[PDB]
């Protein structure tokens, strides 16, 4: 019932690695699940997210080259139908009602996005918005000053916890965030 939420690894041309204290958390967190937003930086980035947990969801990102991955994935955890997506489909970009659209044609409680590489969680309405930023803090025009971050998911039942974690000026924060 422990999710991991991650993306956005990889822009072509620009170099960025994941934390390796990312790393060694994240493989020593008994993870059930992972979904990712897409943007892998090969086989490479999809070997490390299958040793991570055994049931691994990739979505395609903008610079996803990897055969066979679908825009837009539907997973049920506890009670929550949970939908994954790059989102840089959603336009106008990253915008709340834009995003509210997707989460009513999915049919879901839960909306994951990344695109923005800006870790975010939002309520709106009942319904949960979540953008783990980019892993590695990677490149974007819509961001200026990108840091590494992910978000852990527990959910049980209809409970939701979300631990954000980021990597900001070498040191780790982790916030949490209860939703009942």
């Amino acid at each position: 019932m422990l999710v991991l939420v991650i993306g956005d690894f990889h822009v072509p041309h620009r170099s960025a690695a994941i934390p390796q204290v990312f790393l060694d958390r994240l493989n020593t967190g008994r993870i059930q699940t992972v979904l990712c937003t897409g943007n892998l930086c090969g086989k490479e980035t999809y070997d490390i997210l299958r040793t991570l947990a055994r049931e691994v969801h990739v979505v395609k990102g903008d610079f996803d080259e990897m055969q066979g991955l679908n825009e837009t994935e539907v997973i049920k955890i506890g009670n929550f139908k949970i939908g994954l997506m790059h989102g840089h489909q959603v336009i106008p970009w990253g915008d709340r009602e834009a995003l509210a659209i997707y989460q009513r044609q999915l049919d879901v409680d839960i909306l994951i996005t990344g695109h923005t590489h800006k870790l975010e969680t939002k309520e709106v309405g009942g319904k949960y918005f979540l953008n783990p930023g980019s892993a590695t803090g990677a490149y974007s025009p819509l961001v200026d000053n990108p840091v590494p971050s992910f978000m852990l998911l527990e959910i049980n039942d209809s409970e939701l916890t979300i631990y954000e974690y980021t990597l900001v000026d070498g040191s780790v924060k982790c916030e949490r965030v209860d939703f009942n």
